[PDB]
């Protein structure tokens, strides 16, 4: 039941065509730095993981990144915004699975251009002073450009298996884990409770060969609330997580995905949810360090990449909608800062 | 990251233990015969048994050597399987199973650890006795999948793009639980997922990486193992039954007798046993197979004082097992009659 | 006594940035075919391995070629000039290995910088229209560049050594062995013998993995007549090496080396060789199928590569005195076609 | 891949190192037995290294009961004499033929060469364990990470003593080695290897692992010439003394290596007592500059085209046992003489 085996070039080809460079490696250990405060209650800036849901166009999404770094830039004493660049996504059942594995969008599945455009682009992305984040899938390509990666994700899909925290453990970046695709948000505690931990597995090296890994755990791990059979974005669920996170001795800090089962697939619901999260952050919001929204330069989505800008996995807010959800952003926590 | 440590290739194992005639032929029949049970072919019951987790080979030898006498003694009613589970998906943290940690001590020996579980497996095939596991890790199954009739993905990995990757590839059935609050869906899902063509970044057996292009799995199906409540009955195997028919895929499935469905209970399971003996006599017909936590001695133990005691989740005992076993022959004997 | 292991990008690597273009691909087959033509007797044009004794500089290589490109085309009919690109020097003792073993020169051993140049340069020429020849001295190496050369080159040094043996039997262009360092002919037609015979070792896969290697054979290999402790490039001396060569069964057409042992330390005398195989073949000469000259822009050599196009190891002609060269050969050899 | 057949599956050292790893015992004869010779081609100690054996190793049982019977007598000379196992693998071909036990060891043509892999190795494993340390020939670039950890003495043949690759190989190996003089008598072609394999050296090679690589080697200091004979024999003193000023004048080591077979017994093996007989008495006059013999051994003597007949050649045809036993005794008496005007 296997059809074929092909050519795979190693991480280290790809290094090596595609170094990175000392602007961009001191942007993510930087980056690195900052969330990592976020999630330890150092800082109270608010982390901002925004951007496409998925990544079909390294030409759009070089436009996306040039005008959200205005805005990181208009906005770095209150947010903390970081680009998404999600090269792969997890299907219900079956579908396109991200640019990586089939980056020509016509079911060739040429992972080595995939690996190569995307490496490309996350370089590309840190020149220009934009910090970059991605879903952390599968187990190898990782090594491919997680040199790039200023904070990872792990979906809810994927939070409950072992072998995505063992991942998780191993990688230089904070990470957060999303809460199950039901709600449950126990599995994203013990995740973290794992993936801070030391793991021994198989894993693949830079120069393509198998070994046998041994991580030092990943100290900078948190949950991510993404909805469930009912939203959990509102002060209570927020609540209720803290004391959960408090309970099993990890950080109770807390990113709020508005996107997904928070805004039930519907891109014009972020807005509401980003409007509860502000008034939270107004009246006090202490448990919340970031929030996570699916944007893009055109609203909405499309089955076949037709229009310039716009998504073909699930529908994103425009920029005119972006602006506002981050000046709204903005000022509700320039208010929770000054409190202190 | 600490450290990178020296892996052996699975060709390094699968030359000092080839699979042998006897074995490869007991494997391919076991798989057609499960395949049989997974589509409607054939009305025996499907019996996936043994340990929670393999954590001494000499034990395990010993059980399967006892269990084979009833794979025999059983065999035109129910087709025993034995349970060999060398990889344990834990709530946090804990022993991984003996391929992570095969000497117990946290030594994390995995070249031993991959030796002893391909040992294992290619003494139980010689000895008349087929295998089961989960399939956990991507890249440990090059090393004795061949050796295995049937593959489980665990409750938590059901929903993972990567593990439904990993199913599509395994030329053994397949079953996919549901999840652990009980979602049954993600598990329909997966039987969808896993049976189409996947491309995906694997291991080849010598080691490197490289492309994978699979040809999809038609011999998966889903596994009712509990969530907030139990979904063993008669009432949840015909509403999973109607969920499996609508999205056009098999409606015959299993039913594990442990785990959310005892309560982490090892004294319940015989109760569910018992339900599913009469489903069988009023009718069962949805039911290709059970699943059941069983070793020499019952119950479990935090370390491995006792011989043929489980270190993980509490098993029933031998007795037990031998009483479970002609319930569930003695009911399903009727049912293949009736037919 | 092993100082360090350092990190070796595999074939594919290089083969990924620079694939071989179709035009290219062309040539190589062409050019392979034609010089077994020759090695056969099939055609009575002449070989001409002609350029450098090493390339240190590929603008001069490039430069060079496009000149010798010009000639190439001119002398068609009568000549098939293909160039001398060779990027491994083997050492009496010790000192600079070539390019690919210290592409900057200085001791820094930059492997994966040179043989990403030796591939480029190769590409180019190929690109241009001037077909390559190189000595295949490492084991390894070949796999990164072998698909741009069109002849190959067992060295004196190596002709007697059964791992060369080995690899001459799978490669795909056609070989010449020279004899040996004292003039041991044996040594080559014994190699020819073994290299047209199917081998099994041990080698080296494109994806930098060894792997147990079964060849084919090489069906077009020859000797090379390089001087010993006398020269043997005049009549008596072919004559002799062809009877030796009918006599194990193997091809009674050789190459005669105008360089090296036979001009004995002084690279004009490679005119005179040049002279004395132009009267051969305008008297009979019909065991010669090629030579090899030792040829830049400048003549000469230098210890630094301090002028540019003037060799830094054995001394070459320069390019007047190589015109004359050329010509003198087409000029003759266009008589031993006419005959026929 | 055009005039290539085929590529097949190929296991890594790291395979072999893991059924049979270096015990104890093994590790230290072959770490001492290396320091020893070292001091032998230093001029440290007077003893002779006498490297013997088969020519070819087509039979390890064979092998083990030679090994056997030669121990005793490396026990009882080890005044006098270095006693180590010729174990040699790997033959090089004038034109064709079997290129050892590692390419094919089923002797059939079947080029089983995981399996004569790891019969190399598990041979080399027991010889060293039972006491007796071994030498062979390292003709491959990739075989020697399967079994150099168990060698003590090295030899690069005379059709390879030119060739550079062969040079950075010798440069990285742990053990010493020695370089023959070339097949037509060249003997600067053997000064000039000491020369380079002495240097540092970077090259590709394969790991342990069975990855290509980047080898940096600090080159090996313990390298030494062997006289081989030519068109001509070159095992009598004025050959000696020739060869000795011209390796004092490259500045490298006069102490050296006389092969008792091969060009200097002109492929006679009956003559390789006369050779020995002419050493003995060099060794007996002074004999400073020799610090080894070398002799094509078996438990039969002569040679065969195929394998019927049990510890006897198959490759140049070797001295028996007996004939052995005499050269071996010939030589003990003569070096303890040498040993005694110091
Ligand atoms: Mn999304
Ligand atoms: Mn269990
Ligand atoms: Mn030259
Ligand atoms: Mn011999």
């Amino acid at each position: 039941k296997i059809k074929e085996v092909k050519e795979l070039l190693p991480p280290i080809a790809h290094l090596y065509e595609l170094p990175i460079s000392k602007e961009a490696s001191g942007l993510v250990h930087r980056t690195r730095q900052e969330i990592s405060d976020l999630v330890h209650g150092r800082d109270k800036r608010l982390l901002v993981i925004i951007g496409p849901c998925s990544i079909h166009d390294p030409k759009a999404a070089l436009e996306y990144a040039e005008r959200l770094l205005k805005l990181r830039k208009q906005y770095e004493n209150e947010l903390l915004i970081v680009m998404r660049v999600y090269f792969e996504k997890p299907r219900t059942t079956v579908g396109w699975k991200g640019l990586i594995n089939d980056p020509h969008l016509d079911g060739t599945f040429d992972i080595n251009f995939g690996l190569r455009q995307a490496r490309s682009l996350l370089l590309s992305l840190n020149n220009m002073g934009m910090p970059a984040s991605t879903e952390f899938l599968d187990m190898i390509t990782p090594q491919y450009y997680a040199d790039l990666i200023s904070w990872g994700a792990i979906g809810a899909r994927t939070t409950e298996s072992q072998v995505h925290r063992e991942l998780a453990s191993g990688l230089s970046c904070p990470v957060g884990f999303k809460n199950g695709t039901d709600g449950n948000l126990k599995i994203a505690i013990d995740a973290i409770g794992a993936a801070s931990h030391s793991h021994h597995f198989l894993g693949v090296t830079k120069a393509g060969h198998s070994a046998i890994v041994h991580t030092g755990g990943n100290p900078d791990c948190h949950v991510i609330l993404r909805g469930g059979k009912e939203p959990n974005y509102d002060a209570e669920h927020v609540s209720e997580a803290a004391e959960q996170l408090r309970a099993a001795g990890v950080t109770d800090k807390l990113m709020i995905d508005c996107s997904h089962a928070n805004s039930r697939k519907d891109y014009t619901r972020q807005m509401e949810v980003a409007q509860d999260i502000a008034a939270q952050l107004e009246q006090d919001g202490g448990n919340i360090m970031g929030v996570m929204v699916e944007s893009h330069l055109v609203e909405g989505r499309q089955d076949k990449p037709e229009v310039y800008g716009k998504s073909i996995t699930d529908a994103c807010i425009g920029w005119g909608a972006t602006e506002e959800l981050l000046a709204l952003l903005a000022g509700a926590n320039k208010k929770r800062m000054a409190r202190a």
